[PDB]
């Protein structure tokens, strides 16, 4: 209750159950319960570059092409960021924004330096005792009455203002998703001429409540060259990026959203006399016997598990197929640039159109692959996005094949992706392909 | 109800309510309630070739490229086949199979002639007074107890046997199977003179609840007999897919795995301990939603959900349909270049043709299904996604081979759709631009 209290022990003194289950995200999750989200099952780390090998080629040229693991329980958020391969920490102090309760005051005390400083200096702004402290009670609760509060004013509230949302019209069921939307959103780190971070914002420009489309997000990402954060190595393109857009995906006219279901309904199941205790061991619903689903569905865990995986398998199929396709188009751009050096002249108009389409498909495939539900959050929308990804890839592929053939180059029907070179010997730790972790096309 | 009685008036003499709603499918449906299925709304005929202009090109070289309308009420079943453009009636006597209660007896009495005869001779097998009689009570009920019975043995039960299904099937199964007597895809194998030999459901190597588009395509490819028409733009001899509602709905869809039957949504019920079932079978968007019987959301919420899904599925269908039309036009360009002596890589041509078929049959499977994705949303999208993929593979291959042969391929292929949508058939059917169902996510 007292002002200035970050210490979760003070908050949990009168809330022992919530305090205990909150701590319990430290526990390893049960193995063999989820098909696609196995992070920290039996303590294992899951390498997304080994589950989805094409991203090892597509994300090559910055941190995401070196180390990129499945997510774990909340308590590890700072620790896992501490041990991630240093390539990912090139984003600097901006990377504290959704990880430590110190982020708001540090942003407000350092100004632009908060984002632009090195990650190490950023962590050293935090007291040593608190430098591994993950999301705490104060991050989603106000200390006067408890009850949901958006701590992340400088990101989520600013984005909501961009959308024209009236904060005085936000219900508690809204906040039962908005407290997660403080971090389970896609973001942009604008960079200056030295490629140093200037801000963190959610690219919700020109979007409305319940309608943050991938089309709108892409249009914002394209709108400014400060929004180019990395260079794709295989293509040499300076590109923007999309990260874990759970809130944008789920709230975009999905079935459960339109039914009024909040993140917490599925991820914070409750136990009830008149006194309510919500489970704060936030995890995959597949891994706590669907206890949240069963508060509105009277079906067995077996029935619900079947519904989820039936949907995820179709979506994962399209994701993998469009992913190999986009990697093929990247390899085709590599060929194009190697032919340009060898004097072959390429039609500038077909090249420009292919590049535009390739970006459209890439950002679509990335929106899906970055999202942590494998389509279950918004099934048909996810498929729509992947379908367009598939479309745009084809457009780019065909264009490059024509233009290259018009310049006299022989384009093989099968482009070799050489994924072994991208999946292995990654970074300082020389991370290797783990073939047992590959999530193969369920319909291939 | 006496034996040998097809007359539905005799059947409904003691079941007047069901008889009355059964008759009422003659009523025009209300305008402005459905987005995608508007057949006979206010008495209007909706031309699918004007709703989806690309299919006018893709289906060209037989009847589906001349006249192909949205479906309407059951009573008009025979009448609409009578007035359809004769190009579609070239299927012959086989086309009686899902339209007359006389079909089983005509099949058992005529043998192969039942399928091979002309449509006119087939209709002349029926008494003139009954020649416009659509699906009747005997087609779904036995006359001793009114229990649900499968009239179409020579089609549906044979397909069920092919699947290993033991008919000794619950009543909730038959609350979909009486619809699967006709709301399925079929194959009409042809002989050397293009004469119809049979009607069967290509469910080979499929299982109950798992009749995939992949299984269907593999069966259709398995025999030449199954080439029923020649696609004009490409010159390819092709198989076909028709209204696969049962295959689409029952392939591990949300409602299917929840145990919902066709009749749960399409024959809503209302009396003490007994049930009166609505036989004015129509779009649920058009009778204020049947849905209410397991859902506590408003009809507005349900309408919104349905059209939200349909808009996403229709977008993918429209995009892939234009892509497949483009690939077809590219083959046309390829054949005219070959005729001009230009040499085309046979291995790229072969791969492109195989991919074009894979994409075409997938896009057709969706476009022929009458729910626009709602029967099985993610599966519908998966199929469309794969169509999009295969179309893309064919397009690029053709562009490469054509460019390698020295041909200059425009970036945008002119489809010339107006020559395919207008001046169609005996009625000289024209494009109706007010009926076009444009891409909901387009510009
Ligand atoms: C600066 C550029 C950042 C770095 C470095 C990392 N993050 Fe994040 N983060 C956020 C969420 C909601 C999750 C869980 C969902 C998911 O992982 O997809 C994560 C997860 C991580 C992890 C663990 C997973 C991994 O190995 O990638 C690491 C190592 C990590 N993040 C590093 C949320 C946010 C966020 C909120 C808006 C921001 C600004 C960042 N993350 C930025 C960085
Ligand atoms: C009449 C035409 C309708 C419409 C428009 C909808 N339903 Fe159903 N429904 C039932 C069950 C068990 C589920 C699974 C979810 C759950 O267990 O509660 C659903 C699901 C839906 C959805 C969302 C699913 C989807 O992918 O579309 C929607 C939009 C929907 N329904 C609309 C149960 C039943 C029935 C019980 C016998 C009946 C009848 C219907 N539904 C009919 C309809
Ligand atoms: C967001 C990421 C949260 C963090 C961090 C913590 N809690 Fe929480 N809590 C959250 C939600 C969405 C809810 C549901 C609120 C609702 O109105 O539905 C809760 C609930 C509580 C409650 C209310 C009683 C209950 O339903 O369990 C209490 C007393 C509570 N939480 C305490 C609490 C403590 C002590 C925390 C840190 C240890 C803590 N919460 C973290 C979201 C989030
Ligand atoms: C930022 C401060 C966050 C808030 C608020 C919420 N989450 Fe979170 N989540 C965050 C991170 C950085 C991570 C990864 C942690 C790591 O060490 O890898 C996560 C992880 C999850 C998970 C996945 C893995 C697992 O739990 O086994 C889930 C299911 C999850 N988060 C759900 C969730 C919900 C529903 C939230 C709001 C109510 C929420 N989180 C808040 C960052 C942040
Ligand atoms: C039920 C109706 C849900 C709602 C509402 C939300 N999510 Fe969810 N989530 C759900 C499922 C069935 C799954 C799949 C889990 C599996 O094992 O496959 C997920 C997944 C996630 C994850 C990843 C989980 C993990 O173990 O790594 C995260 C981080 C997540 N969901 C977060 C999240 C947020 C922020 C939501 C609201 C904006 C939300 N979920 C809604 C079910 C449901
Ligand atoms: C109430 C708060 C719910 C929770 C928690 C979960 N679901 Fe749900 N679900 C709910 C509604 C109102 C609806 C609309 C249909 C209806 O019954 O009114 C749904 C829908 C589904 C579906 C089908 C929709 C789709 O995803 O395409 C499934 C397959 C489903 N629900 C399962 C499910 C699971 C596995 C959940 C936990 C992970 C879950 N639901 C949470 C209401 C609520
Ligand atoms: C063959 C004998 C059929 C059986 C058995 C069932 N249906 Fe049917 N249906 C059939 C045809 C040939 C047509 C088109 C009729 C025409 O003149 O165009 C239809 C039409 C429908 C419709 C659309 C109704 C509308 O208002 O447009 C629906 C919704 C429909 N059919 C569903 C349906 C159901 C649920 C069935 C089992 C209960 C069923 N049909 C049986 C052919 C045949
Ligand atoms: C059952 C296996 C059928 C066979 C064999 C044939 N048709 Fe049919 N028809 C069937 C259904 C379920 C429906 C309604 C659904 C739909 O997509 O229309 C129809 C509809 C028609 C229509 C009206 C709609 C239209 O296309 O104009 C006509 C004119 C029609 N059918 C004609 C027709 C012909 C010529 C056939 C022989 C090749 C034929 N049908 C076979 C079910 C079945
Ligand atoms: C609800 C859960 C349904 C089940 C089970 C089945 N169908 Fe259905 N069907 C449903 C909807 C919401 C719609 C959309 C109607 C619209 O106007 O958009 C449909 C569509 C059809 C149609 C075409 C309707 C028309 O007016 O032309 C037909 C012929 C049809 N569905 C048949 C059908 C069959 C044969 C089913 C079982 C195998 C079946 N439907 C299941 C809702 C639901
Ligand atoms: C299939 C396409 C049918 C046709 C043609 C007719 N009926 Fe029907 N009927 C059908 C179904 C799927 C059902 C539901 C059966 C169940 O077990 O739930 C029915 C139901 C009846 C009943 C039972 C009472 C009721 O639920 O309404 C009766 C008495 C009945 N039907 C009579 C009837 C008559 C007289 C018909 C011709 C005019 C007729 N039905 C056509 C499917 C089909």
């Amino acid at each position: 209750i007292p002002d200035g209290t970050i210490d979760p022990a003070v908050w949990g003194k009168n809330y022992p159950e919530e305090y205990q289950t909150w701590k319990d995200t430290a526990l390893p999750t049960p193995e063999g319960k989820s098909k696609y989200k196995k992070g920290n099952d039996g303590g294992k780390v899951y390498d997304k570059l080994s589950e989805y090998p094409f991203i090892a080629l597509l994300f090559n040229g910055w941190g995401f092409g070196i180390e990129y693991n499945e997510p774990r329980g909340h308590v590890y958020m700072m620790k896992d960021q501490k041990e991630i391969d240093p390539s990912r920490l090139k984003g600097g102090g901006a990377c504290l924004t959704c990880k430590t309760p110190y982020a708001p005051q540090l942003a407000q005390k350092q100004g632009v330096t908060y984002f632009s400083q090195s990650y190490a200096d950023a962590v050293n702004q935090i007291p040593k005792e608190h430098q591994e402290m993950g999301v705490a009670c104060i991050d989603c609760h106000n200390n006067k009455d408890m009850g949901l509060k958006i701590s992340r004013g400088f990101t989520l509230v600013k984005a909501l203002d961009k959308m024209g949302v009236d904060q005085t019209k936000l219900t508690n069921q809204d906040k039962r998703s908005l407290v997660c939307a403080q971090c389970h959103v896609t973001y942009t780190i604008p960079k200056d001429a030295n490629m140093k971070s200037q801000d963190v914002f959610f690219p919700w420009d020109e979007s409305k409540w319940g309608k943050i489309s991938i089309e709108n997000i892409i249009k914002k990402m394209r709108s400014d060259k400060s929004y180019g954060e990395w260079t794709q190595a295989v293509t040499g393109f300076k590109m923007a990026y999309i990260r874990h857009p759970e809130f944008e995906m789920y709230s975009n006219q999905s079935v459960h959203w339109m039914a009024g279901v909040s993140c917490a309904d599925c991820h914070m199941p409750y136990t009830k006399g008149s006194k309510k205790i919500s489970d704060h061991r936030i995890m995959s619903p597949l891994k706590n016997d669907f206890k949240g689903c069963k508060q509105c569905h009277s079906e067995s865990s077996e029935w619900l598990k079947n519904q989820v995986i039936t949907i995820q398998d179709r979506a994962a199929s399209q994701y993998i197929r469009s992913g190999y396709a986009l990697a093929t188009v990247a390899k085709l751009f590599e060929m194009t640039h190697k032919q340009q050096a060898a004097g072959k002249q390429i039609d500038q108009k077909m090249y420009d159109q292919a590049k535009f389409y390739y970006e459209e498909g890439f950002y679509r495939n990335l929106f899906f692959g970055a999202e942590n539900s494998i389509g279950f959050h918004n099934p048909t929308e996810a498929m729509r996005i992947l379908g367009d990804a598939t479309m745009y890839a084809g457009k780019a592929d065909g264009l490059l094949r024509q233009a290259l053939t018009k310049a006299g180059v022989d384009v093989p029907v099968k482009i070799d992706l050489e994924l072994s070179k991208y999946t292995n010997n990654r970074g300082a730790k020389k991370l290797m392909f783990k073939p047992e972790q590959e999530l193969k096309d369920p319909y291939g």
